[PDB]
């Protein structure tokens, strides 16, 4: 059950921002969103797709164990931020697309169409190329199931070992407060045109007293500027909300 | 690990506050460790909250506590603290140093698995004795700032006597600061004010993973009033914000 709720809509006005924000309390059985319609539509899942895709790698061997140090070929990369060793949690948190390219193609196409049945991650499609289907091929997912994914690997139900859905989970961790925990990701498809805009996400969970909220956020982006409301426009909704 | 040196530069910041402790800082990529104070570094002392870490590990390997989501639930009897009268999950009971909820865990462990768990930790001196629900707090059991380094790196490396499974429940229960070029994993220790010629102790220990990194820490102090108290903190961030290490 997903209900519509109106009082967010003032969020996305006052920005002017098309898009949606998927919000559930302790269970993905009952979410609230802005959009009914949004909340089920698929998008490119850009970096959130390295969730599923460290989970992929600690499974298959691909990456050797938690502290496992993704080395710097010395050749350039498309952001200097990326431009040095890496740890697990280091590549996810500022984006390593090519240490994930990597370990994508180490995967291989058959593992990794086999984990996304398992997770049932979105429209399950990884053609177009094994590096980069995810951030310009077929691959879509909604905040709705980017929201029933998260609470399986919160709950660790996902189709792998609890230890390497713990690393993946600890990779994840954004914000930490005496009050509440944040897991999130980010996901930036880039800016498209102005008819065909690009996709900007901020995924995840939020663990405050003995209560649980997963979320889910993506809008439309054709302007950079725009990408630190990604994560404004969420924040200030589970603020208003109590949770953060 | 590999090596410690005595650098007196950190002094500076136990001097303004007119502070008595030690700081311990080791690298883990070259073994090697620095602190201010080679004695203290050495001396035993309670372990206090600090022994909530290892307590925990041990609660979640005799299957005492469930697993990463049980909730320690409130009764509703009056406790010593109003943060500690909620429920609270294995990271809140850590966070608020919950006495009463790890006091439950301690004696459903018992003294014999509390002794063998510790032995293969190499917990300090190994003393137990003073009660099964107090010992940490004002019983026997010592440990030293160069001995935590050592458990808390071997809780790092997984190489602890229990399962990997439970020493990364433990190990994301103790993240306490998350920035996206480091993470903090961390936790505090307070005995009590003790008197004015016998002080109490305080802690911080835990480690910092900065880049490919990781940077393990313990400090104590002598503490005679809870004034004092915040020092606990201010002191070793200070310190690991000089070396470049935190913010």
């Amino acid at each position: 059950s997903i209900t519509e709720n109106t009082s967010w809509n003032k969020e996305f006005s006052a920005e002017a921002v098309n898009g949606v924000f998927v919000l559930c309390k302790s269970s993905s059985k009952s979410c609230a969103t802005n959009d009914l319609a949004r909340a089920s539509k698929e998008y490119l899942p850009a970096s959130t797709f390295k969730i599923p895709n460290a989970i992929i790698g600690l499974e298959t061997g691909v990456i050797k164990n938690e502290h496992q140090v993704f080395k710097w070929d010395g050749k350039p990369r498309a952001m200097k931020q990326w431009e040095r060793d890496l740890t697990l949690r280091g590549a996810i948190q500022v984006s390593a697309v090519p240490v994930f390219q990597q370990i994508a193609r180490e995967v291989g196409e058959v593992r990794m169409q086999k984990y996304l049945k398992k997770f049932s991650y979105g429209n399950q499609n990884i053609s177009g190329g094994i590096d980069k289907f995810a951030l310009e091929g077929q691959l879509r997912i909604s905040a709705v199931n980017q929201v029933e994914f998260l609470e399986s690997l919160y709950l660790n139900k996902l189709s792998a070992s609890k230890e390497n859905q713990l690393i993946v989970k600890e990779a994840l961790v954004t914000e930490a407060a005496p009050e509440y925990l944040v897991h999130s990701k980010t996901g930036f498809s880039g800016v498209g045109t102005e008819s065909n805009p690009g996709v900007a996400w901020w995924v995840g969970w939020v663990e405050k007293e003995t209560e649980v909220y997963f979320f889910a956020f993506n809008m439309d982006i054709d302007n950079e500027s725009k990408l630190p409301l990604r994560k404004s426009i969420p924040t200030k909704i589970m603020e208003s909300e109590g949770i953060i």
